DNA sequence: CGGGTTTTTGTTAAGGGCTGTATCACTGTTTAAGACAGGCCAGATC
DNA sequence: GATCTGGCCTGTCTTACACAGTGATACAGCCCTTAACAAAAACCCG
DNA sequence: CGGGTTTTTGTCTGGCTTCACACTTGATTTGCATCACTGTTTAAGACAGGCCAGATC
DNA sequence: GATCTGGCCTGTCTTACACAGTGATGCAAATCAAGTGTGAAGCCAGACAAAAACCCG
């Protein structure tokens, strides 16, 4: 309810004095019940012990700088940052859902008194937010950016009998209140030095606990958990940055296969994922070393635009959210270009196209009340992307064979969108999946011919991904929509709301508070209560 | 507690599902319990009727523009503004404090069923809070201002037999939560045409209900109320604006006596109070008409600086908040001067000035943790005006006697501060009240002799009001602290909060929501629920 | 008026468990509008 | 050409222009109990 | 070890009890959806020509 | 002289950067409000007779 302590105390004492009873509990009984829900409360132990990681079990909110050298002699740093220790936070996230683990265990007809090697599958994701500053006073202070690194327990399995059974699977994976916060920093997500300064310890802890087993007493008996991390909720820019690629405008487009934007137009769907992390460390080594004594423009070809040391280990994936938003903006542009009738007379001016845009947006907020937006958002993408939109915009272009072509294009795009928009297209839409190959090869066909005034050279990133990589990503990892960044893209509102209503402005405590409240919010032993009206 | 409706409903359904009972009430129950506490619910009857005011009794929140013609052909107005009708507001206030004034008659050994002509004494306060905007997106561009005209039932008094007994007196007169809001608008306080367009109807209503008697059934038996309005919650700026006086930096300084700054410095404390509202209207008539055919520079002597038509009827009084802030800032200036020994070597340059300022700032921050600031608030003025602060700053002057010449000065200013700052100096500090004349006269001598290097010509306005008019404003009104703008100055907080936490962004509903919620917050039938824990 | 009784009450101090409220460290990071007085140029004028 | 006078420009001044609200910590009451000893009306009993 | 002493149960037929509960039908409350409205661009970075300007044969 | 080439200038094109939350309406479902006599689930009757948990020769 985003109440504060003074307001909760007002309500407490008022209900108490009126009713006579004590319906709400006092504040200290909330601090005590809170100590149980943060990390740093339960006893756990690793085996073998974690290399370079402490052994204590009461480690709460650590300073994020990790003892970063802060004097007037080292590289200047003022980015305040708080975090959890990865292992203790993961333990807390598991004993926050002990009850659901046990319930799923019973549901799968398993002996509730079991302690097998529970294989957890976590999905971690960082996403830098912008302009988290405010106006606490008479002044427009400054642009202030933040970065949240967060994770989520995606799926818990056990190796019972001779197989694996889902003891637990996240209901809505990319939701604002199942993405647990792990690190909060106030820094530009492209300030590579400070970013690595903050995130290096977390990657260290992650690499450490990737190779051991966690003993944790869970409701009586102790259980042994094994972890498998999957960094997937990184948007395209953060993938190209952390993994050590060149910026998005390069010749090398796909962060999953090493193909060049040009040759990605002569051949649209015959690629295969070949951009791992080990290979990219190897390619950076070849770059920095240059053992074949090549020129810059030959060494680039040798190492496929890798000119930086891969920092975090991500996995090849496509970010369904930004994939769909980019496709929608792309279609907005193609609608404008169809209005301009460019397929017959090219090379208009830098204002004829603006007039075409005016035509389009007037017609749209006259035939749909679809208000124009200068920043493409998923809402405008859902509203735009319909067969009704070509149904409308057909009456703005003179020829009708363009109606036919664009109608067919929209048909194929909507016929394939669910396969990467769902959260389990193996069962939710298996016909679309088993026909994706054909329904996208013909989409590429019709992009080759009836739009070659655009797709002769440059074909954008997300179209290449959407067309050529989706089926094998599915055959590799189940779905595409679940493994996305929508979860970490919602919590910006929570960040701002907590920093406004529940904080202490001290610039040192003021971040512990946000981190703590967002942790509590995304808890589950509490959502069990706030969802009590569903019996 | 400032809950939304979604949040309140969430808490409601949670408690209902957990407990199983129903402690909180559904939203519709609260809307029904709200329709009773807003104005435009009870029946009332003016006798004789109110000239130019309707007779309906169910008029609540209405467009503040009062049907101001808004076409392309009229003077363009764009200010959103909501208001209550003044009589409806007073009726709701009275049948809100019904229980309290019944208890008052009980305590005063009167009859519950007594229907004497209750004379009410209401305070009027209008304050133009500024910068009430927030950044919705990107761009700090537009600052927007606001104005809230409000009132406060200050005392209620029945004329039992042949004596007036105080059935009710406000405990905290200038408090956050008894200043009932009446009208509020988004417009500069000095956009004089808009301000008059909005406040002309309200003035019409408060002029209508000055020769009538509200008949209102209160706890069964009907009662006859009869009003006295006093406009006092006005900062110097609006006083001068809506009385038809020259801007505050003129030669005619006091809004109570018509005297020149030079003559104020020659004669420090012997003035009377000789500037009413009818006198202002009559002097404006002299101005506009110019009956004696004389040039501007002696006509302005004839009309003592009245060159505009008076708009509202305010009373001759001094604010207290701005009074002590101004006097404290003037002592701060005297300190910056004494550090530099301006008396020995006058006419320095505009670098030693800032040097003196930074000297005093660093010194005070070192000695008292009194971190300096630019906008001098009330906490700064509170801390700075202490005998300890002069005892500290006294260690920065090479002189031997300026020590005592500041010690005595601060001594007398402190002997004077309670006299006006008190909400009833008669029975809180009558010794200060009977010595105030002597203390102010000695203070005046001290400024005139050991500080003539500053107060030879210019003497600021507040060192005229404070010095020469307090011992008569007291004898005319009682206190000075009660009749002040603090109650309104505080409510500004609430506005901003409401405007972001309880509103509809509709730019038409988004203001009546703020106004309704502020009326509720200011109610009393609810404050004696949120104060149940004490009693 | 008493006067044995009830019938209930007043009191002590240590230590703890609990609860309610006050206190604490801390965060804003220059005004804008108008009045008047010089002072110096700048042009009107003898 | 010399001189008298007004206009413009800065420059000082005087009124305003958003700090109470956040979580955490610290006291200050305040009741429960040991065990006994004494104390206001409540009231028949004499 | 299997046999024996606790807690704990079945157990009496009677009369008792509170209270759910039959069976309408409209006047209320309560739940859960809708609804109209709000924000009013880019900012770094890659690649490509193209023009010009200075170098070189 | 004549041309080549390299540097700077825009000029497009790529990924990215803030919309669910406000108070209001408005129908569907629930309940509930009486009627009046029912039976049903326990209550408890002091005292008596077949089982689980553990002592005991
Ligand atoms: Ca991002
Ligand atoms: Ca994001
Ligand atoms: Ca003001
Ligand atoms: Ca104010
Ligand atoms: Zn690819
Ligand atoms: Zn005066």
């Amino acid at each position: 309810t985003f109440l504060s302590c003074s307001q909760y105390h007002k309500m407490y004492r008022t209900v108490k004095a009126i009713t006579g009873r004590q319906i709400f509990q006092p504040l200290h009984a909330l601090r005590n019940a809170e100590k149980v829900l943060l990390p740093g409360y339960h006893p756990f132990e690793w085996q073998p012990p974690l290399k370079n990681v402490s052994s204590r079990t009461d480690v709460g909110i650590i300073d994020g700088l990790s003892g970063l050298a802060s004097s007037v002699d080292e590289y200047p740093v003022d980015t305040i940052a708080k975090r959890f220790r990865y292992d203790s936070a993961l333990v807390s996230a598991l004993m926050d859902m002990e009850e659901d683990i046990l319930e799923g265990m019973r549901s799968q007809d398993l002996d509730d008194y079991l302690n097998g090697p529970f294989t957890v599958v976590v999905k971690e994701s960082c996403d830098g937010m912008g302009d988290v500053s405010e106006k606490h006073g008479s002044g427009p202070a400054v642009p202030e950016k933040a970065v949240r690194f967060s994770f989520t327990v995606m799926r818990i399995t056990i190796e019972h009998g001779s197989q694996n059974v889902k003891v637990f699977e996240e209901p809505k994976p990319n939701s604002e209140l199942c993405c647990k916060p792990l690190c909060l920093m106030l820094a530009d997500e492209s300030d590579h030095e400070t970013l690595t300064a903050i995130l290096s310890p977390l990657i260290a802890e992650r690499e450490a606990m990737k190779s051991s087993e966690l003993t944790l007493e869970m409701g009586g008996i102790p259980r042994t958990f094994k972890f498998i991390f999957r960094g997937t909720g990184y948007d395209e820019k953060l993938v190209r940055e952390v993994e050590g690629l060149e910026a998005s405008g390069s010749v090398y487009i796909c962060t999953l296969c090493d193909t060049t934007r040009l040759e990605a137009s002569q051949n649209l769907v015959f690629h295969s994922i070949t951009r791992s992390h080990a290979e990219n460390l190897q390619r950076y080594e070849v770059w920095r070393s240059n053992p074949y004594h090549e020129s810059v423009e030959e060494l680039r070809d040798r190492v496929k635009g890798v000119s930086a040391k891969p920092f975090i280990e991500t996995v090849p994936s496509i970010d369904a959210l930004h994939c769909d938003i980019g496709n929608a903006a792309e279609f907005y542009k193609i609608f404008q270009l169809e209005i301009g009738e460019v397929y017959k007379h090219p090379n208009a001016s830098k204002e004829e196209r603006k007039r075409w845009q005016a035509t389009l947006d007037k017609h749209l907020r006259k035939r749909m009340n679809l208000k124009p937006i200068m920043r493409m958002n998923g809402n405008f993408a859902r509203k735009l992307m319909t067969q009704e939109t070509v149904d409308a915009v057909c009456e703005l272009i003179p020829s009708e064979e363009r109606h036919e072509a664009l109608r067919e294009l929209m048909d194929l795009y909507l016929k394939m969108k669910p396969v990467w928009r769902s959260s389990c297209p193996a069962k939710e839409c298996p016909e679309s999946l088993c026909q994706y190959s054909f329904n996208s090869q013909r989409f590429a066909e019709l992009l080759s011919t009836k739009f070659k005034y655009r797709y002769e050279g440059k074909i954008t990133n997300y179209f290449h991904k959407t067309l050529a990589h989706v089926p094998e990503i599915i055959e590799r990892d189940g779905s595409i929509g679940a493994w996305a960044s929508e979860g970490n893209q919602s919590g910006n509102k929570l960040f701002r709301r907590f920093r406004k209503m529940n904080a202490r402005q001290s610039k040192c405590y003021e971040m512990e508070d946000v981190l703590k409240h967002h942790w509590l919010y995304t808890s589950k032993y509490l959502q069990k209560f706030m969802n009590a009206h569903n019996a």
